């Protein structure tokens, strides 16, 4: 399953664009992504020290939710996630890897830039 | 509340002796150690790569129950728990930091000594 | 006073929201940030390479500043402000420490988002 | 040659505002920066893993357009162009070194800010 | 065969549990381990610095044989295999990659327990 | 395609053998290696900046390297990474077998049998 | 004196072997291990971060009685004596560097097995 | 107490100006440093690789006498205590810690300046 | 001129004598040295951790007046300066890079040689 | 132990390679626990590679174990570029897998030694 | 002169042609460059771990002959010349530092070809 | 003779120490220090980043001379003399190993104490 797809990616000039392409030839999604029991009563921002989902979200382990940790491979940011947890909207949590590729950190806020911010 | 505790036992000469007395003194355990969401149908062995909680335990971010990694000290042992899962028997869960103090892992089944191994 | 707020905000599990939550419970702001003796007619940006201060900021070392250096654990940003200088608005100037972490440099012009910025 | 303008920068203790001045006093921008082949347009993207030149843009090797590395001096920033392909607007290729210096990339789309965003 | 089941086993979030259920669905060993020319006259210990082979064992460079350099990513043990030789029962030969993730070596008698040890 | 032949090469035990059957049995090369846009220079094999002749193409280094492309150790550090590689047009289809390949003249830095003396 | 015997060992393929033939061929052991103060009735484990002698023990420094420390030569376990103090049982302190190589350390109780373990 | 004077001391921004003025304020000194046993005097040496002290002093290890190594925090200076052994004068053994500080070793015997020295 | 003066000593075989040369055939101090706003009420050391100035000295940023930090080449003492502050007597307040290249800390009481010493 | 008193002697000296030839010439033994690698004795017969190349005329040893500065535990001159490879050495040669590679040269062309495989 | 000429090489894309095209056009060599006094009973070879001059060569210190090493820059090559000596021909040794940028060592017999080899 | 000496240092816990009773027995100091080839009209200085000898003296490679680089050992002191030179009286020049363990640098003057300073 995630074998196949990563080991596509991971040997790809541009992990990104080949997860990116693979999804929209309708594969499936990186799965085994680790999630946290919380309270989901925390700040809702997107990347954070300790699980911070409200409770529109799900916090996940950050390394888990990266594609090139999860590829073994270099990072090109060293890694903004790894030791982290990640906050996502619970209709987009079917696809922790690929969210956090296609999504933006608002710089002021701290919430993914269309769901959180402002 | 964690600070004075920890603050206490990042400057022992003996950290985990100091965390041991104050317990012993009545001292509440050190908190917010990092819950995973989980199946509870792994292994059920002690310290994992993924996490592996059967149904007598619950697995926690390995950091999150180091003392050493909550104290920010060198270590004795770099970590065995960082990056990794800790399952912890869930009646002995409200002190995951005291419990891998105060335990071991079976070298042939890899279960705590005590809780669930052979 | 400072080694108490700082050993407080040092071992929680969140620093920032530890000094946070300290403030907004009226304690005292951490002191001891280094000034720069420098000429007040700067560039007027944020976080430079050397002093900038315009004629409404005053300008510290960085690290002085930092949460995270001041408290000797690691970086949840490396660090941003070790070995630069920090411009921070006068009025604001008695909490150095805080005003970084509650407020944004802006991505285009380099100044403080609500002080400068536009 | 690129040899006096890149030692006058290098010892600045501000080397981009160095450039800056020696620029803004007619001098003749740092040449001999590497620009990559790429046939089939790409993102345009502002910095990328690959060479991603738009139909109005050419690719240059991250390294040869960075102020800090063509000094061989530590960056102020490890260094966010070495190893990578930057995208400068075609009218603006006879100083790539100083355009990523006075630009900005967009957090959100990943063009730059004036040229190509939004 | 090799590359395929490597290449499996590498980007699984437990490797050893990937290879675990490749074998148990009837999956060929992974060969190309390397075999040591000795005279076996050794202490038939585990895990040694030199071949220690007896006669019913035989001695592989240990990297050959752990599954975390084959697959070229972090262990989680670092390696205790590397560097040394690993004295594997013969009758267990067919899969040095396996049997070390297997078994369990005596901390007393320094031979694997359930062979040798005792 | 070039996933498929990197992960095949990057865990067999002997990397470059791997692709040099690969090859052999027809396998298309590995693609995607990075050409410099250049003008007359030395021709030498591995140099600093471009130095393609008008008989090579320049390449950036690691693109063409195998063991950089699989993200695996180099058993040479890597003598391509940071440099430029300048490959006979006649070969240019094929820059990561070409390095394996092929030799470097330590004399005339040029490639042995393309270039050398 | 201890420098005849330790280079000896220093150049063997297998030093804990040579050291051990040394001694079993009538050779006085290594000395100049280094002793300190235990300051309480240590718990008496085998090795730990501060003098635990019990009333039968003695303390010794553990880069002291390391014979690859002694020997300057790279580790087989890095070191897992070094920075911690060794409990050896007074009779048996003629010879410390030998004594950890030839005994176990309990995994459960932490005592030599043999001399305090169960 | 130690925890208390080391954590007051790891936080101030001149952690040796803190310890004094902790115990110009009547302060304890830092105990539990660790102290070496001889069965012979030495050289008398301030700082040694092995344990030295003469007939006026005590010999303890270095790092339990470093405020660094105990505060856990970087050095100012790498720790030139660290790994040695640390001569301190008997009528001044109450406080190691403060000692090294307070004092300096003459370049041309080794000895302490005041205590030994010519 | 800053940049000239430091481009002739950093590629000189002996950075320090070329400055002291340059010096002496008449060139201009190098500048920019980055001043401390401080009270005046310290203790007047040398180098220290914090600004210590007193009322006849001025505090400097360490790197800013260490000639290889300037010159962005290796230390031949690593650095004493980086990070610190350096104390100069107001009257040779001037030429801080070249001070301290010309003079000498006093090892037992911390302040220079020949100002300020005994 | 067997070379402890010859590798002794070689870690020291200035130069540690020249030491061994020096004792080598002066009738010394040979250093030896090299280890040998079981294979197939049809490999491309390389002098140094990633993998056992070992050809008929040839035995393959580990690399560090035939690497006088692995052996001396001393830094390297040439990291090392024989530790975690194989080497393959003439069999008339194989009695001193340390010196037969301090000796001779690999051609940087066909990767076989010279004078034993090369052209 | 030393100083004029590395400075432009070492921000040159290409050090070691802007060395020799800076040679062509009439420039002076390198100075400084430090030689060994031996009796000249060396093998003769190029580069080796102690001087080996034969009667027809000097021994330089290998850093002080390379370009890079000289100029303060990364090396292409870490560096082989550093930490060992070179021997140049007599009749060249008035540009070592361009000597060695033009030669070849033999593979085979170790000297310079075109200077000893064969 | 030098592999015998530096062999029986270089096990010793005190290497140092060892070299000095080795002298005072009569033994032959370490030869093979390399010899540096210069004017003889520079400073006269201790320990340079040049060769500096005077008339008095002869100039030699640092590491050469140094106990610790000639035993392959750590050092206690990196090292202070590997990448400079050594200036030794002539009259001692028979031994500089021992010279520089035996003298000491004036830290004003740069000469060593009763040969060169004031
Ligand atoms: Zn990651
Ligand atoms: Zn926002
Ligand atoms: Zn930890
Ligand atoms: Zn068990
Ligand atoms: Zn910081
Ligand atoms: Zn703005
Ligand atoms: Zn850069
Ligand atoms: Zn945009
Ligand atoms: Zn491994
Ligand atoms: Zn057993
Ligand atoms: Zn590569
Ligand atoms: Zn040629
Ligand atoms: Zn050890
Ligand atoms: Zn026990
Ligand atoms: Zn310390
Ligand atoms: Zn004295
Ligand atoms: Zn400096
Ligand atoms: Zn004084
Ligand atoms: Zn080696
Ligand atoms: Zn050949
Ligand atoms: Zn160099
Ligand atoms: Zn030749
Ligand atoms: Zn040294
Ligand atoms: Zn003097």
């Amino acid at each position: 399953a995630n074998s196949t797809v990563l080991s596509f990616c991971a040997f790809a000039v541009d992990p990104a664009k080949a997860y990116k392409d693979y999804l929209a030839s309708g594969g499936q999604p990186i799965t085994n992504c680790v999630k946290m029991l919380c309270t989901h009563t925390g700040t809702g921002q997107a990347i954070t020290v300790t699980p911070e989902a409200n409770m529109d979200q799900e916090s996940f382990g950050g390394a888990s939710c990266c594609l090139y940790c999860r590829c073994h491979i270099d990072h090109p940011n060293f890694c903004d996630l790894k030791g982290k947890y990640v906050q996502i909207p619970t209709t987009c949590a079917n696809d922790p890897v690929g969210f956090t590729l296609r999504n933006t950190v608002c710089t002021v806020c701290g919430m993914w830039k269309g769901y959180g911010c402002s």
